[PDB]
């Protein structure tokens, strides 16, 4: 038989296609921003404001805003108001 040698160096085995976020973020931190200065605001005029606020960059949709406030309620970050749900209240 014959063993015999190679050329061996090359095993990192990298790829970095996905290392940290933002577009998943930026639109979290404009409605705590809006909340903190107008604290009461509604569903709608919450989402045309950061939906507006958001357009230099991209074009963000109520979608992920709605989803991100969802998740800011559930973490004593926001609030619902006992009389419609559609109005938001800061709580954080």
């Amino acid at each position: 038989m014959a063993a015999k040698q190679g050329e061996s160096d090359p095993e990192r085995k990298e790829t970095r296609q996905k290392v940290d976020d933002d577009r998943k973020h930026e639109i979290e931190a404009a409605i705590v921003r809006i909340m903190k200065s107008r604290k009461k605001m509604q569903h709608n005029v919450l989402v045309a404001e950061v939906t507006q606020q958001l357009k230099a960059r991209f074009l963000p949709s109520p979608v992920v805003i709605k989803k991100r406030i969802e998740g800011l309620i559930e973490r004593e970050y926001l609030a619902r108001t006992p009389e419609d749900r559609k109005v938001y209240t800061y709580v954080a």
